[PDB]
């Protein structure tokens, strides 16, 4: 049930901000609808780009320490890692199309 990693606050670091690569993470939580409605699509990815991105989650609910650091002020908001530092924010639902988009853009 690991293709997607599910972060904490304090495992962020080691899993997000020492990776060598690009992570693709998910501010999310139980109650959001948009959150619940693009989980579906970020599997779908999380199987595509295999082995050019992970996708990683976190709850900010069970995790309430992350969020803030990088000034998320709604949800779901999704976040280009590159080897640390953030590249490209996405704020709000979007198709599978949309994500694609977003994904191929940035990770040039």
């Amino acid at each position: 049930s690991e293709k997607i990693i599910h972060l904490t606050d304090d495992s962020f670091d080691t899993d997000v901000l020492k990776a060598d690569g690009a992570i693709l993470v998910d501010f999310w939580a139980e109650w959001c609808g948009p959150c619940k409605m693009i989980a579906p699509i970020l599997d779908e990815i999380a199987d595509e780009y295999q082995g050019k991105l992970t996708v990683a989650k976190l709850n900010i609910d069970q995790n309430p320490g992350t969020a803030p650091k990088y000034g998320i002020r709604g949800i779901p908001t999704l976040l280009l890692f590159k080897n640390g530092e953030v590249a490209a924010t996405k704020v709000g639902a979007l198709s599978k199309g949309q994500l694609k988009e977003f994904l191929d853009a940035n990770l040039a």
